[PDB]
């Protein structure tokens, strides 16, 4: 679980190095999120259910979330659908569903996400059909 | 950057992972903290110096701060040892300085830092002097 990464910067230092750390920050996070909202200060509402998650996080991976928070302020997102986004968010894993999958390109590019958008270009990828607008 | 990790939990589905987010998340957030703070709901002063964090990374990494955050709340620390850990919580890397490792340990086992007193108990087995206390 330990490393010495590098012999340190200067003379008698040493740099450790724990890989494993950020991986556990983001489980530690998540379970603060998922265990009552713990730490969040933003409360997502979509449809009939509400969404606990910290505005620190959102902001590190959306781009949209960083700018709506800084600024305090067609394409409809379901909670289902916005439930695996954050799932993502707080996991680094998202479950593409074929049957919701339209919902899901709507809702990465809306948000824009990088990682979610770069995963649904790589499910349209993978069905052979190229589409080229000239 | 992508893969299939899993076929998804039923049908249709597919579950997916991003290896590097965890560790891009944790770089988006300590560029929000080095960049004036942003989104950083805490300012941590030791001596002449503040630091800006978020109370969500603290407790996710120390249970020190995780309470004292919760509680609305002979062993001095230093900013240069305190920035070294803030700088772990945030990169997963702490730099280890001889001429400093008592006040580490002191700051690491105050802190309740478990990485960081791991780090510190391998610096001592690594000297070869085992302390036994009977």
């Amino acid at each position: 679980a330990l490393e010495v990464l590098f012999q340190g910067p200067g003379s008698g230092c040493y740099t450790y190095q724990v890989s494993r750390h950020s991986t556990e920050m983001l489980h530690n996070l998540n379970q603060q999120r998922k265990n009552g909202g713990r730490f969040c200060d933003v409360l997502l509402r979509v449809g009939d259910e509400s969404f606990p998650a910290h505005r620190a996080v959102l902001a590190a991976c959306s781009e949209y979330f960083e700018s709506v928070f800084s600024a305090q302020l067609m394409h409809t997102i379901s909670s289902k659908v916005f439930g695996d986004i954050l799932d993502f968010a707080y996991t680094s894993r998202i479950v593409v569903r074929l049957e919701s999958f339209p919902e899901l390109m709507t809702a990465a590019k809306f948000l824009l996400m990088r990682s979610v958008i770069e995963i649904c270009q790589e499910v349209i990828k993978q069905s052979n059909v190229q589409i080229l607008v000239p």
